[PDB]
């Protein structure tokens, strides 16, 4: 989505949280549950895909449940519907942002930015090695607009 | 570039240090403070201002130093050459990757894959906060292969 900040460094899952709050969108566990598959699916699965992966940890959940919660998701801007020719099914995808500090290796001034690239390593990681990725932390770091207008410091950090 | 691992992790520095060592191209100076400068810069800049840029600090440093080492890149696959006329100037493009571990959150065991992507963070990250990146340290962490279910 548009370029924002939350003042604070959020990977992918409480960036989405974070997000609902702010509108006022009530985090059940089972929206939980779906978002973090959904963060962590290596494919585009389909709503009954999501429902019977799910169901064994859910047995309250119908596929109704994923239909709705793949509604808000879909809306808030973090999955996308995807089509395949020939295939009426509708896929899914994550891709939601995050957001990742950088730190200023002079004075440790922090600043955020948001990023969509960090998932995309996560999903090469996952090819190339055949590991199902948990998290990848980043932390930047750089120099602040205002240290690169001082003299050289005599130390760091 | 195919994908591939030097069975350790590398930075972006690092990683055309290992290719060039592999194919036994010398490594010199004013070639390390040339890649160095190429994975740093947020544009697309013409020789002379490589040139320009690098020589307060390397005052060896001549225009056909940063002609040579580009060469060598370029002929490498780390940079590629962008025209849009007809006069002597070229503008550069660094095409590099790096190579980041992986850890078993169970067991421990790491491995490596190859990245284009936190190169691009950085850019990200310098267009955002008007910060100069210096560096962005990344591992990832998973369940490995024999660790799931
Ligand atoms: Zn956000
Ligand atoms: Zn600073
Ligand atoms: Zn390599
Ligand atoms: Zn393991």
């Amino acid at each position: 989505m548009d370029i924002h900040s939350h003042q604070q460094a959020l990977d992918a899952y409480e960036n989405v949280l974070e997000h609902l709050r702010e509108k006022h969108i009530r985090i059940t566990e089972t929206r939980k549950a779906i978002i973090s598959y959904m963060i962590q699916s290596t494919e585009h699965p389909s709503a009954d895909k999501i429902y019977r992966d799910l169901q064994p940890n859910f047995p309250n959940m119908s596929l109704a449940t994923v239909y709705n919660n793949l509604k808000v998701l879909v809306d808030e801007g973090f999955v996308s519907e995807l089509k395949i020719s020939n295939d009426l099914t509708t896929y899914y995808d994550f891709m939601g942002h995050q957001h990742v500090n950088v730190v200023c290796e002079i004075c440790g001034k922090i600043a955020d930015f948001m990023d969509v690239d960090v998932m995309d390593i996560a999903k090469e990681a996952h090819e190339q090695t055949g590991y199902k990725v948990t998290r990848i932390p980043v932390i930047a770091y750089g120099i602040c607009p205002d240290c690169q207008a001082k003299d050289q410091p005599d130390f760091l950090e």
